[PDB]
């Protein structure tokens, strides 16, 4: 997914769940990008939902 506009210091509440590498459950793509630019590109996206 595009993280480009990332990292945002807030994120909205909109639960729009996504499953991170990490088999982390992100609330939402602002949640999983943030975390993506955090870990140093490390993160990666599995799936959309839950993990």
């Amino acid at each position: 997914v595009d993280c480009s506009e990332y990292p945002k210091p807030a994120c909205t509440l909109e639960y729009r769940p996504l499953c991170g590498s990490d088999n982390k459950t992100y609330a939402n793509k602002c949640n999983f990008c943030n975390a993506v630019v955090e870990s140093n590109g490390t993160l990666t996206l599995s799936h959309f939902g839950k993990c």
